[PDB]
């Protein structure tokens, strides 16, 4: 399924970062959180939205992953200073690739050729992409983000924060599903080059991390998000200014640890003896035990315990 605070949520474990949210999928409910608004600068973490913006435009049929698009100098590392040290998927002007191995590229690669050579084919152009980009935050309620390029270089304005990157990444999990799975991929051969996804916790060996991407902001630390399944529950940790890469990638699997093992996401509301609503909450184990739930239409409420303690409340019908 997709959909204010959990009632006996057992203690946050300390968090060596900057920035903090762990988020559950399915209700986007905030398990813990430190200092989750502040505006820090997102590096190549923008390459989350500018996929967006391709995921949205296969969604409303603009375009089609099959599509043949064909690479400008715009999209050639030669030539381009703004390029140079930076993440390639190495497309030469006149290549002809498809929309889907441009995506390949940005996600596997993130490759900020294939940034361009999407945004020319989506937009028409860099800076109408970067409208697109800016919409898309908006409609999103993303309100400490702001875009200036279409993969994070030459952009000292750009911003945002743990949290609307939370945020963006579940619109991300929850939109085209074969989109989103590129995010797995664990390797891309493109023009003789092969390259490894920079995202390590995929190799983890004691979860099922399909994560989405680790970055860093020169002289504002390190950055990840990752996001792991177990069973028929998503969760989702976001981690900005981290001491060093090993502290992330530490700090990403303690927060995913303590959501996995200490709450659980459940459906309490369905069709029947109490509704009309389906309604899903996050909730520790602990407190599974304790949960009690005190003409077409009707009136009363039901009124949902947990202990001796109410925690909300929705009409009752029939």
């Amino acid at each position: 399924h997709h959909s204010e605070n959990i009632p006996f949520s057992p203690q946050p474990p300390e968090i060596h970062a900057g920035s903090w949210v762990l988020m559950d999928y399915t209700t986007g409910q905030i398990l813990t959180a430190g200092n989750e608004h502040q505006q820090r600068n997102p590096a190549s973490l923008t390459k989350l939205m500018t996929g967006y913006v391709v995921d949205r435009a296969i969604d409303s049929h603009r375009i089609t992953p099959d599509d043949i698009v064909t690479v400008g100098r715009d999209a050639w590392a030669k030539d381009n200073p703004v390029f140079v040290g930076s993440s390639l998927m190495f497309l030469k002007e006149g290549d002809r690739v498809s929309v889907r191995d441009l995506s390949r590229g940005l996600i596997v690669d993130s490759g900020n050729d294939a940034c361009v050579a999407l945004a020319d084919y989506i937009a028409g152009g860099q800076r109408q992409f970067v409208e697109m980009m800016n919409n898309y935050a908006e409609k999103l309620h993303l309100k400490d983000t702001h875009f200036e390029t279409v993969h994070g270089l030459d952009a000292p304005g750009q911003h945002s924060s743990a949290y609307d990157l939370a945020v963006l990444s579940r619109a991300i999990i929850h939109g085209e599903p074969e989109f989103y799975h590129m995010y797995s991929e664990k390797s891309l051969t493109w023009n003789g080059i092969t390259q490894q996804n920079r995202n390590g916790l995929l190799w983890d060996k004691t979860m099922n991390v399909d994560g989405l991407k680790t970055g860093h902001t020169s002289g504002a630390g390190f950055n990840l998000i990752a996001s792991a399944v177990d069973g028929q529950r998503r969760l989702i940790a976001v981690v900005m200014g981290a001491d060093s890469a090993k502290g992330r990638e530490e700090e990403a699997r303690k927060l995913l640890r303590w959501g996995q093992q200490n709450f659980t996401t459940v459906q309490i509301l369905h069709r029947g003896k109490k509704t009309e609503q389906e309604f899903w909450m996050v909730l520790p184990k602990a407190e599974i035990p304790h949960i009690k739930a005190k003409a077409h239409q009707r009136v009363g409420e039901i009124e949902l315990y947990d202990r001796d303690k109410q925690v909300a409340h929705w009409p009752l019908v029939t």
